[PDB]
């Protein structure tokens, strides 16, 4: 009858279970640290930037917050933030713009173990940007109005390119165009440097490497003038090509509608179920080791703990469904660099021979559950052998992974 509506089946499961480890094994959230030198905030994280014609462009940020004011703020030990973004056009805009509507919410600190400014966020706060650019020479301002709502850590922005023709992409702004507005749970508001440092406010630097391409460097003043949050900046760029990604314009503005179909929320479900073995509806440390024991890998309780800590919002020590379902949306919105896809291609080419033998394809699914045939396994090896070697070759592997 039907192999192949069931071995497409099949594949999905075991290429979502293999993306799913790549991502607890990554860092993307907003690494936050305090620095007791500067009486302030140090920050560390990446953007995955997609590129137009396939690919991904990473953008590693440093950042560093220290208060405009003499008086006390708090100072967090290490947690992070974790941002959804959606970009999109104002139908009736002419000038070049950027709609933003951004979902901040601080976690990392697991449950089992405020301030004067948080006073000033209990309602809807307007907030006015002001940016001034400077690119490989290539000068524009940005403007922008909108609203910041912390309790929900909403916060919706429009700007405006002032000077025409805005000279890098919109996405490469994102991050420089107001962390204040961050949700901090009850259990976590002692972390809140951001909203400590307020109505006076801080300071905000940033240095932002694009990997194969050149640096921003951004100095903010992010404070209160009247009733309105206020964020001024100045951005310098250097050593950009002018062929490249950036001051080429090769980048994405913002594709997937950011909601899941009926059915790639079943998808996904489906690899849900080879983590949650007791059918629970969460993926403990326990049932975790057993998936990557199963993959070969071997790691500590302590690893264990922090991978499930990268996905925990509410804290409990558990991957539950909803956190699942959040992650693998967000692994499916942005691209993979080659070195994640070679060490998932690593998972099944067991001799590393760059090649995935019919043969290593079955140890994989059998170790995670399945009771796969070789006649389904066969059928799988087909649908993406481009090159008809009866092998899965790298090149083949990242179209299949899609
Ligand atoms: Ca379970
Ligand atoms: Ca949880
Ligand atoms: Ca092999
Ligand atoms: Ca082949």
């Amino acid at each position: 009858a039907t192999m192949v509506d069931s071995s497409r089946r099949k594949w999905n499961k075991t290429g979502h279970a293999v993306r799913a480890i790549g991502r607890l094994s990554s860092l993307e959230n907003v690494y936050i640290k305090a620095d007791k030198q500067k009486n302030g905030i140090k920050a560390n994280y990446h953007i995955r930037h997609n590129i137009e014609d396939g690919g991904v462009q990473l953008a590693y940020h440093y950042q560093q917050n220290t208060p405009i004011g003499d008086g006390p703020v708090l100072l967090p030990d290490n947690h992070y933030l974790s941002v959804q973004s959606k970009l999109s056009k104002d139908p009736n805009e002419k000038r070049d713009h950027m709609v933003l509507l951004e979902f901040v919410t601080a976690a990392g600190i697991t449950l089992g173990m405020v301030s004067k400014g948080e006073e000033l966020f209990t309602g809807v706060v307007p907030i006015l940007v002001e940016l001034d650019g400077d690119v490989n020479g290539h000068k524009f301002s940005v403007s922008g109005e909108g609203e910041g709502d912390a309790t929900y850590g909403k916060l919706t922005l429009k700007f405006i390119c002032t000077t025409g023709k805005l000279p890098v992409p919109w996405p490469t702004l994102v991050t420089t165009l107001v962390q204040c507005f961050s949700r901090y749970p009850d259990h976590m508001k002692q972390h809140d440097f951001f909203k400590s440092a307020m109505p006076e406010g801080y300071i905000q630097e940033r240095t932002i490497f694009f990997k194969d391409d050149g640096n921003y460097k951004t100095r903010a003043e992010v404070k209160f003038e009247g009733d309105t949050l206020v964020n001024r900046i100045e951005l310098k760029g250097i050593d950009f090509k002018e062929d490249g990604n950036i001051l080429g314009h090769k980048l994405e503005y913002n594709m997937l509608p950011d909601q899941l179909t009926e059915e790639q929320i079943a998808e996904f479900k489906e690899a849900f179920s080879l983590f949650d073995k007791d059918g629970d509806g969460t993926i403990t440390t326990k049932e975790l080791g057993t998936v990557m024991r199963s993959l070969g890998q071997n790691p500590t309780e302590a690893e264990l703990q922090d991978m499930i800590n990268e996905v925990d919002a509410d804290g409990d020590g558990t991957i539950d469904f909803p956190e699942f379902l959040t992650m693998m949306a967000r692994k499916m919105k942005y691209r993979d660099t080659e070195e994640e896809i070679r060490e998932a291609f690593g998972v099944f080419d067991k001799d590393g021979n760059g090649y995935i033998s019919a043969a290593e394809l079955r140890h994989v699914m059998t170790n995670l559950g399945e009771k796969l045939t070789d006649e389904e396994v066969d059928e799988m090896i087909r649908e993406a052998d481009i090159d008809g070697d009866g092998q899965v070759n790298y090149e083949e592997f990242v179209q299949m992974m899609t």
